[PDB]
């Protein structure tokens, strides 16, 4: 039997059974795997899922997984409830009354739905003249799906990953029961759901810190032939101050293969091609094998002094580093337009039908003491010979500004590097071999003995979870699942538990 609320989530018609609902909810971004959830749940408030979620506490023998569709851009079907029913929860923005995204009255916060995507967030934000501190590099993600991992950029070295910015959450547990949480109140809860992938309850709300929102966005790019130089002047523009960072307010880096060195240049969108041939010019007198780009940003106001101020202050940063000689590269945007910078490379990809295919990218974290030997293996080695579409990210992370406590699963070094390889799969030929590569990464990892932590990825054997998060993590996350979902239900696509 169904009880009064989960019968009348149908009879609004919220519960879809339809072929249209389900084949809409078993497909995400990544494009390799698939599965077909029974039912999709269009919920117009959190009241019904919390009718959902006690109907699936109160049912004995309730067989429906949930899963929270975001915007599904999961890679490995993190996102499907397969054989159960999907939330979309995009459907909790429909109304447009009451507002899904609040600033406070002092601007020191906003509050945004879980649902909602964070390009919203900081239009949101920006008209009342703050922005959130720590972002993603694409902007069509949600809160909810965002925090569930860590949502990590350029900014995390100074402000940690989105999980470390976030001051208090609304959590509906898989017990249907709304918990309102912090460090201050239910901490279990707050710490278990940051990073948490899905697996204690759906975020419906989030209260994120922002600051004044900077005007302007001088944007550099810096070229090496040289990795030591390279990771060298990534780690000094990320250092600590002797808790104090330094002046610049992003800092992101790339790896350029020689094969397509040109190719890939002119598809940054950063580089006019005379740019391109002296970078090519440059790895050929070199006779690099790879290049290598720091890419950054210094943030600043509408001031009058401001330009001059930033142009002086860039200048001193520059001195310090080592980069090719005459190869600093500059571009002066709007904020909003350097934050959406990924939204423009979707809508061309799209057009060409490069988005809608196969993405089976390679998200780790590397401790620094094995980044050389990462580059050497990887981007001198396992890369070299291949056709490489999409982009190869690189940057360092500052521990200190991520908390253990929270699920997210880091490195223990103190330094630890971002590597997202972000493969695009053309043919059937090459969606079997970059799987392929993928292992062979993985492998090389294995045998150098190096401590990497995936992002994004879900592992299928219940030893790997138990490595990827630490054994006394492990009990930490199963002590959490035990007290918030017991029926083992939510986020079955994480492979943890389901
Ligand atoms: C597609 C993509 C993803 C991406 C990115 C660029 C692109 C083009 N750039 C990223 C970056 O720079 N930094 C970063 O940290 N992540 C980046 N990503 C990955 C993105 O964070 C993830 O794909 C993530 O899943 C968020 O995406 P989405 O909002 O689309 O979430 P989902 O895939 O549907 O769901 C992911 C899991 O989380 C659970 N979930 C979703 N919403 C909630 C709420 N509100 N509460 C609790 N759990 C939730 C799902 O059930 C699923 O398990
Ligand atoms: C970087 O890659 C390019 C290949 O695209 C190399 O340039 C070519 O090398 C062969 C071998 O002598 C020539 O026959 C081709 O005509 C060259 N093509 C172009 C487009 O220049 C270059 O050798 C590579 N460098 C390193 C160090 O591996
Ligand atoms: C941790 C994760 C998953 C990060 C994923 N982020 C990104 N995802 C997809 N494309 C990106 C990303 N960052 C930059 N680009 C593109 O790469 C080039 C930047 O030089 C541009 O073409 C830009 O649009
Ligand atoms: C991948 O996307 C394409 C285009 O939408 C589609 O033909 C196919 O169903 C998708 N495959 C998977 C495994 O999701
Ligand atoms: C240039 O680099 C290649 C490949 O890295 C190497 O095998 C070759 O001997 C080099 N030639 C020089 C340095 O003259």
């Amino acid at each position: 039997p169904w009880p009064a609320s989960l019968a009348a989530l149908a009879l609004d018609g919220k519960l879809r059974t339809d072929s249209n609902a389900t084949a809409a909810a078993s497909t995400d971004f990544g494009n390799i795997t698939s599965a077909l959830p029974a039912a999709v749940l269009y919920p117009s408030s959190t009241a019904d899922l919390v009718a959902l979620l006690s109907a699936a506490n109160s049912t004995p023998g309730w067989p429906y997984t949930i899963a929270f569709r975001g915007r599904g851009h999961s890679l490995m079907g993190q996102a499907f409830a397969p054989g159960g029913v999907v939330v979309n929860m995009a459907s909790l923005g429909d109304a447009a009354a009451p507002p899904r995204i609040n600033v406070s009255a002092d601007g020191r916060y906003v509050d945004a739905g879980g649902e909602q995507v964070w390009i919203d967030v900081l239009r949101a934000s920006l008209a009342r003249g703050v922005a959130p501190r720590s972002w993603t590099d694409y902007l069509y993600l949600t809160v909810g799906g965002t925090l569930s991992n860590a949502g990590i950029s350029g900014q995390a070295f100074r402000h940690g990953p989105q999980i470390s910015n976030v001051l208090e959450m609304d959590v509906i547990t898989g017990h249907g029961e709304m918990v309102t949480c912090s460090k201050q109140l239910n901490a279990d809860l707050f710490d278990a759901v940051l990073g948490g992938l899905g697996q204690f309850g759906v975020i419906t709300r989030a209260r994120i810190a922002v600051e004044p929102a900077p005007a302007r966005a001088r944007w550099v790019r810096l070229v090496y032939t040289d990795f030591a130089a390279f990771s060298a002047d990534q780690e000094r523009l990320t250092a600590p101050r002797p808790a104090s960072f330094g002046p610049m307010s992003y800092v992101e880096g790339s790896v350029f293969v020689n094969q397509s060195l040109a190719t890939d240049l002119a598809n940054t969108g950063f580089f006019t091609d005379a740019d391109v041939a002296r970078i090519v010019a440059l790895a050929g007198e070199r006779n690099a094998t790879t290049v290598y780009s720091i890419e950054a940003t210094l943030n600043y106001d509408n001031a009058t002094a401001a330009a001059a101020a930033v142009d002086q202050e860039l200048a001193s940063v520059l001195g310090t580093l080592s980069y090719v000689e005459g190869f600093a590269f500059q571009r002066d945007v709007a904020y909003a337009a350097f934050l959406d910078r990924v939204h423009g490379e979707e809508v061309a990809l799209n057009k060409l039908g490069l988005w809608r295919v196969p993405h089976p990218w390679l998200n780790m974290f590397v401790p620094r003491s094995r980044i050389a030997d990462f580059d050497r293996g990887v981007f001198k080695g396992i890369l070299q010979g291949t056709d490489i579409v999409g982009p190869l990210i690189v940057y360092p992370l500052n521990k200190s500004m991520w908390d253990d406590g929270m699920s997210a699963a880091t490195p223990s070094e103190d330094v630890f590097y971002a590597v997202s390889l972000l493969f695009s799969s053309v043919a059937p030929n090459d969606l079997a071999r970059l799987q392929e590569q993928n292992r062979r990464i993985l492998r090389f990892c294995d045998l150098a003995g190096i401590q990497y932590k995936t992002y994004l990825a879900r592992h299928t054997d219940r030893s790997d979870w138990v490595r990827h998060f630490g054994a006394a993590k492990w009990n930490r996350f199963v002590e959490m699942k035990n007290k918030y979902d017991p029926k083992r239900l939510l986020s079955p696509g994480q492979d943890i538990f389901n």
